[PDB]
């Protein structure tokens, strides 16, 4: 094609009217296909079993649980902001994680492009279609999908995290990626539990854990504008919750995308916002 | 000497009338001694035992077979292209890889010069010698060698790779070596064995395996011309063998050379050709 | 603060006269956290169990021996060298060296200041707080340190490293980290003890090992000036020690400085010294 390395050029079309192909029920392409790589990288962390994945004209999301059944993860894929998607209805899909996982973790610079595809023609199969534009070689897997466990849950837990529940989460910061990912790197070192800790107003954020007689480690973030902190707790109020490291540091390793929100509720119940590109990913730990 | 790092002011004299020393039977001293570390991360791969060694007045040969005796290799040093070499006539030696693995991969970047000397004083030892010429450091490796296995059918490989039995087999290409390491890792990740399938004409390289019901996985190279692919097949004639993914796995992964050339025929049998600087590396896989 | 990345504005103050805070019986911060990651992964491969510490009024001194009882260590850190120090009188503390492990390999680029603070508040607690700069987070860290294992042979290792002693050792030189870490690995791989030999006068030092029938290596450093050797060793007169690989490799492993003295005697007892900044790195094995 166009070499100077293969000068990409990709144009992003967003959602379209109709498929290129006609027995296409969905058709979906992308020019960061390591957003595919480090998501799936998370769902190996969280010893996720089946990934659920509904595909609608608007945008495919992908459901899944951890295998400790604590933390619920959504992460969908914007059409609009891809380049090239194509859904004919709202239908669904079952895939085993253990399956793809040895083709996700294939996905590597050589490959500039992802390409999704479901036919009606094969109701069973998902193609997964990596292109190496250098030497235009074609790497196609033909995934075997079965029809999705129901799980009824993900429908209250897409509600969870609709923008009215989370604007009345009291306490909220943000963590680049790496920030996250050195926080409880080093408190897995010690601990399996920390407590989060804020006093109500321009008080700093503390993270703390102790141990009598050997070690007790106390992290505190003494300019909240630094980290983006924003607290609606009452003055002179204390908010104190524990939460598990596994978790967490499971999605801090997967680096997933570049920022993270981290929102806090006083009954101990975190949620996660991380959104790069076109993929929002949302982690819900109950 | 000369010092910036030390400047390299090596020449290449290539084949000397007479030793340097008077009981030198063999010479050679090269300043690229990172080539002798890849090989041999090869010969570790394929886990061969004994390196059987020849030389002669024009060049130095390492011929060697894999543990599952499929694979057979040819690694012959020209000594025209190196900076000295003598050998006084045709000889063997026998070297236990187990032996000198450690030693190759020592060869790291403050090595800039490897000599190599056999004399008729110690006619069961073989010199090894690596310069750091940062320091004048020599470090010199006695390695007790032995007289060689005879193993015949080498007198039946080298003839497998000449130009002339070479330019009739029907499907060849090349890759670079971190495109056939992604291809054969990326294999080896769910098969042990790929079909290479080519329709005469000009239709597409093509690579792939099936599993009914779980996953099926195809690539395709659709521009020969990006991977210099030549074809003598017949048109509207099927080329279509089978290949065993660890053997050439092991070759990828030592990174040996460049660029490889790969040359296929009809009944399986594969050659794989890695020639960089001074070293012809020839993979013969029956 | 004032960034560009944080850009480090810190005063290399030295010894103070009182401590910012008046309980501190010691008040250390120092910009180069990463010292003391590399001194205590060097702690970590000695296999050292309890870490000694003194304190005085001008300086802080590390003691330990290795797991083989064969090392001794004794790191000192200067006041006058550092951003801030204070210490009130001589005191001594005693550190679980398994306890702090993880701390300490938790330093990294993300730490621009390590701040130890004992307070008389607190006998039996030692403060590390870690900054990063970037967010104005604190990582304070609570250890609990014990009463001094006596360990009297300090008061004779210190002794065998003082100038009128260190000058008679008619043996040394000096190499770089890399340096020592590749002769070592190498040596590493076929041997347990290596043959230091070296004749008096302008003759080149020596180090190798012999095994019949298999393997010699010789390792030879024809220019003494590029290493930095100096000898007293007696015209026509032999030095000959043999010495331990595996002490010197966890200290070569460990890279905790730039470059390393040597200095042997003729008894076998090596010391290596390796300073760096405020780190003055001493090693005696014998």
């Amino acid at each position: 094609s166009m070499s100077e390395r293969v000068v990409p050029n990709f144009e992003r079309k967003g959602i379209l009217e109709k498929p290129v192909r006609p027995q296409s029920r969905l058709e979906f392409s992308y020019d960061n296909p390591l957003i595919f790589k480090n998501l799936f990288i998370y769902f190996k962390n969280l010893k996720s079993k089946n990934i659920l994945v509904r595909c609608t004209p608007t945008e495919i999301t992908f459901f899944s649980r951890d295998q400790s059944q604590a933390s619920f993860v959504i992460a969908t894929i914007d059409g609009k902001n891809v380049n090239h998607y194509y859904a004919s209805d709202v239908f669904w899909l079952g895939i085993n994680r253990e399956l793809v996982e040895k083709m996700f973790n294939s996905i590597d610079r050589s490959f500039l492009k992802i390409t999704i595809v479901h036919r009606y023609d094969k109701p069973e199969t998902l193609f997964f279609i990596f292109t190496d534009f250098d030497i235009d070689k074609e790497c196609t897997y033909q995934i075997t999908v079965s029809e999705p466990e129901l799980d009824m849950d993900l429908i209250e837990m897409e509600k969870s995290i609709s923008e009215e529940r989370l604007k009345n989460y009291p306490l909220r910061w943000e963590f680049t990626s790496k920030q996250l990912k050195k926080t409880f790197s080093d408190l897995s070192n010690y601990t399996e539990l920390v407590t989060i800790e804020k006093l109500g107003g321009d008080t700093p954020l503390h993270l703390y854990f102790q141990k009598f007689n050997s070690i007790s480690y106390h992290e505190m973030y003494k300019s909240s504008n630094k980290i983006n902190l924003t607290s609606t707790i009452p003055k002179s109020q204390v908010f104190q919750i524990n939460v598990k490291i596994a978790h967490i540091k499971s999605l801090a390793s997967a680096m997933v995308t570049d920022k993270i929100r981290i929102l806090c509720e006083e009954n101990g119940n975190l949620i996660f916002q991380s959104e790069m590109d076109a993929l929002m990913l949302n982690t819900i730990t109950l």
